[PDB]
């Protein structure tokens, strides 16, 4: 519960550690993240925003930067249209339980002197390693825009925004993160959250490859989600419903199931809860029901919320 070791918690990476902790012993500290506008919300962004909620909680002031040009750059739309749905994406992040300002990436990314520095950056930028920034951002295209070489230097340009402290995201942003490292004169914190694996497996989650569990998801639409889910037994690594009970749940946890296979099981961490998956000691089908019945009741307050 050590700040610095709640904040670190499901986290892939933080650069650098250090620096954190010289950020954590100021009064005023502040941390921001970016969302391109999502039609749906998803455990992805929850847990990211469960990330920013923990800053939060540690005292520090939290920004939210809807993305509406990086989302019009990456050919989601017509910016009023991006910025509606940005809107809601807000209802669902105060939801969530987040105490957080909220922004419009245009609010002040077409300032002069903030286009100005985009393309101060663009000399100091190559193509090819802006290229490389995107390829996990990218929206396909067979013939590649120059939209995508900008969106990275304008995200670049904005992690800076107010002087804050920390910044946050998946991991599919960090080569655009290192970019800001390199080519900003100042450092700041990033912090960086695990991508989650589709429900299929297959790929990672996102809104456009529909493999997501949305945050007011029905429970019958969750339910048969996870029942129709990748979820290997004895398999953890690339398994979306572990990954799940790792990021979401409650511990301990008490996996009701028949006394014909073993009865009520009830674990003290996601660490027991991973053996036992190994084993196939514990069943997909009985971690599933778990599972879905404990998201269900997590997501619960915020569906409720929604309406
Ligand atoms: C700092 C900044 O301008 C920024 C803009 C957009 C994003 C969104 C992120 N690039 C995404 O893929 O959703 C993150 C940070």
């Amino acid at each position: 519960m050590d700040e610095f070791e709640m904040i670190k918690r499901n986290t892939s990476e933080i650069i650098s550690e250090e620096e954190l902790r010289e950020v954590l012993k100021k009064d005023e500290k502040s941390a921001l993240i970016g969302f391109e506008p999502s039609g749906k919300i998803h455990l992805g962004h929850y847990l990211q925003i469960k990330k920013m909620i923990d800053l939060q909680n540690a005292g520090f002031d939290i920004i939210i930067l809807l993305a509406d040009l990086h989302a019009y750059l990456n050919q989601k739309g017509e910016l009023d249209e991006i910025r509606k749905i940005g809107d809601y994406n807000k209802k669902v992040f105060e939801a969530m339980g987040l105490k957080a300002k909220y922004v419009y990436g245009s609010e002040f990314q077409l300032d002069k002197d903030y286009t100005l520095n985009v393309y101060r950056l663009a000399l100091k930028t190559t193509l090819k390693r802006a290229r490389r920034s995107m390829e996990l951002i990218a929206r396909e295209d067979e013939n590649p825009k120059v939209a995508e070489v900008i969106y990275p230097i304008m995200q670049v340009n904005g992690c800076h925004y107010r002087g804050v402290d920390v910044a946050v995201g998946g991991m599919e942003q960090r080569k655009i993160h290192m970019l800001a490292r390199e080519l900003l004169p100042k450092k700041v914190v990033c912090i960086h959250n695990p991508v989650l694996t589709g429900l299929d497996g297959e790929g990672k989650m996102s809104s456009s490859k529909g493999n997501f569990i949305a945050v007011d998801d029905s429970p019958e639409e969750i339910r048969a989600k996870i029942k129709k889910a990748y979820c290997p037994a004895g398999v953890v690594e690339g398994n979306p419903i572990m990954e799940i009970a790792k990021y979401f749940l409650e511990y301990p946890l008490t996996i009701k199931r028949p006394e014909k296979f073993g009865g009520d099981l009830t674990v003290n961490s996601y660490e027991e809860l991973e053996s036992l998956f190994k084993n196939k000691e514990l069943h997909p089908m009985d971690l599933k029901n778990a599972v879905a019945e404990e998201l269900i009741k997590i997501l619960e307050p915020i569906r409720k919320r929604l309406l």
